[PDB]
């Protein structure tokens, strides 16, 4: 039917597995050992965060949390988005500014808010474990210092690379189930097209691959553009800019309230609201907001099976937790 | 031979797994329901703590941080033990103020520099969310009211009764193969026993049943023994019982360095040191103290594999992160 030919030309769904990256198989030492490093907190200084902590593989990938509390108990400037999916974005963070996945992982390390680390310390800390030695050997074979920053920001990006949520209800209506959706879902499959929000919204995330005003019609209120983070403009200093933030990959989304960047947002049927105003000058009746909710969640896929690792002990010449 | 015979009669292997407690069977929808508690951060006020925060599966069930970073970045007094093989213990906690892990469940909870949380909010939360109702109400099927603080500490207790350590080094040793330690090991044992050191620490878990104080013979120094924390004296108020703590269950002690009450002691040989003095008026010589924390690195049992729980998502009627 109409609308099923209607969505397969805007949606993808999430593929079962991903196994590839940059046309390379993904090596699975190198998945392991980024598995290992997503959670271990000693890549924080104080020994207590990991990437888990804000990125709650248990609670949709994300710690849910209106900006996440860091080093310290700093919170940050920004909602935790999810790790999960994150393979398929154009670029990663709410302004893009990083390219992939390794890149990415970069900044939390660093961020004096988050882990408040170096990589100094992380390659000290690394290094003072007989198994993480002998895992980055094994890992990067070709590498004169296998361990290092760099080749743990790589074992980590092919470690999210594996994470990925198949199978959604929405996925598996596209790929031929008419009776995945509802018959609310429809009607809200059908209002988020019609109205317009599949323009940013598309493709294998429902959003990632763009940016744009958060207010290309009219701006939202204060506490939810807060006016001390300009978005994009921090990266890029073009003035049009200004609050202009990547489109918000929709997957998964009724798993990790709150809402966009600032995390100020705890009711969908509210995002969904404010983004009819916001993007597209339409104050949406309250059927098609009910509707449009239900269709997101059927956004929520197989949430992937995370065999916590087991992380090898300290040794003499392990740095110590500090501040 | 009498080495192994001597060590037969003091000490006894961990169990495969733990199917029974307190003489009745160990439901399976409790354990599971004691799992997504454990790892679920709402149970704290802040959203951003679970127990497994402190209590780290990954690295041996303990953070590895001198005393616990709790609720707002406070440090705790105390450095947090393992809760593998915690079931074991005639008491919990440094100082046995805990019958049984039911009743140590609600300690951290309502702590102000652990979760910060009450058995109201906690009710609330676990009441606001539709899985968790359903999942009580199949746990607790004999209860007149499922959802309850009593119920949370419960499917707790029963989840980590269940978290067990067993065929380290020294219990294949012990159930007959006699070459799982080989001659150090053999020889830290030995010197173990022969010191004393197992007259404390003995049994299944190589110690947990017993107090005593920190200084039986010499008092050891102020760095290890902070004298605003007196022990038992805070339980008891019996003046006797000022810094007597409970004999620490040796069990994994390799993997969960810092050392002692107040997480102040990193070495495993400078604790092994700290004890004979304390606790045997003895300066164990170089030799034997290598031997013996030989000996220890055996009691490193197979760590659980844990498979991360799908906690359910908030509601509009889940209380919100605050302090
Ligand atoms: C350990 C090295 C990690 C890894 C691999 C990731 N995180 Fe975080 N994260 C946090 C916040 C507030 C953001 C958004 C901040 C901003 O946009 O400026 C992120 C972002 C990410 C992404 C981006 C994904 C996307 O859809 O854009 C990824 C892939 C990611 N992180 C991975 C918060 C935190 C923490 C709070 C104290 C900590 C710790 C981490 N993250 C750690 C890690
Ligand atoms: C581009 C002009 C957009 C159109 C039209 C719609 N959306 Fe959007 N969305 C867009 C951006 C740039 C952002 C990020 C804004 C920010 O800075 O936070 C979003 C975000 C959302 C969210 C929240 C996602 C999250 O926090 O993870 C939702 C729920 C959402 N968008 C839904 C939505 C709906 C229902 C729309 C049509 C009625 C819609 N969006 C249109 C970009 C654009
Ligand atoms: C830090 C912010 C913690 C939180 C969260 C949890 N625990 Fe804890 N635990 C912590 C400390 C500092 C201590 C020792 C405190 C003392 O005065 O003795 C503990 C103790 C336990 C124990 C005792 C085990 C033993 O060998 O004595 C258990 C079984 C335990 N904690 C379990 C537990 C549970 C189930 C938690 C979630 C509700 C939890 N802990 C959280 C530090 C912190
Ligand atoms: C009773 C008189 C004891 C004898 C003899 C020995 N130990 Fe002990 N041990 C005892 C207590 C009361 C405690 C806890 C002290 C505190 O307040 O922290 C301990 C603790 C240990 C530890 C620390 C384990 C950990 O922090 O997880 C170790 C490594 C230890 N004990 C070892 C040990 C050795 C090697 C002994 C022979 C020299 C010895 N103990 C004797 C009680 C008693
Ligand atoms: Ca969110
Ligand atoms: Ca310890």
């Amino acid at each position: 039917d109409a609308l099923h030919d209607q969505a397969s030309a805007l949606f993808k769904p999430i593929p079962e597995q991903v196994t590839e990256l940059r046309g390379q198989p993904i090596s699975e030492q190198q998945r392991e050992l980024g598995k290992k490093l997503f959670f271990d907190p000693r890549l924080s200084r104080s020994h207590v965060l990991s990437c888990n902590t804000c990125h709650n593989v248990g609670t949709g990938g994300a710690d849910n949390v209106p900006t996440s509390v860091g080093h310290g108990w700093q919170k940050g400037p920004r909602n935790s988005p999810t790790v999960f999916n994150a393979v398929f974005n154009a670029a990663q963070f709410w302004d893009g500014r990083a390219k992939d996945l390794g890149e990415q992982a970069k900044g939390p390390i660093q961020n004096s808010v988050e882990m408040h680390s170096t990589p100094q310390l992380v390659e000290q800390t690394l290094g003072s474990i007989p198994e993480y030695v002998d895992a980055f050997r094994k890992a990067f074979p070709k590498a004169g210092k296998p361990v290092s920053f760099d080749n743990m920001a790589l074992a980590i990006e092919a470690y999210e690379a594996t994470l990925v949520t198949p199978d959604s209800p929405f996925d598996l209506y596209l790929k031929g189930d008419d009776k995945a959706l509802d018959a609310q879902q429809k009607k809200g499959l059908k209002a988020f097209m019609d109205s317009g929000c599949s323009a940013c919204h598309n493709g294998i995330n429902l959003g990632g691959q763009a940016y744009f005003p958060f207010g290309l019609v009219k701006k939202p209120d204060a506490s939810v553009l807060p006016s001390g983070d300009k978005g994009r403009f921090a990266v890029t200093k073009t003035q049009s800019d200004e609050y202009v933030f990547r489109a918000a990959p929709l997957r998964n989304v009724a798993l990790t309230a709150p809402y966009f960047h600032s995390g100020q947002v705890w009711e969908l049927k509210d995002a969904v609201a404010i983004m009819g105003n916001a993007q597209l000058g339409k104050q949406l009746a309250p059927d098609d907001v009910e509707n449009i909710v239900a269709f997101l969640h059927s956004l929520s896929g197989k949430q992937p099976r995370v065999e916590y690792p087991l992380l090898p002990a300290s040794t003499e010449t392990t740095p110590r937790p500090a501040e």
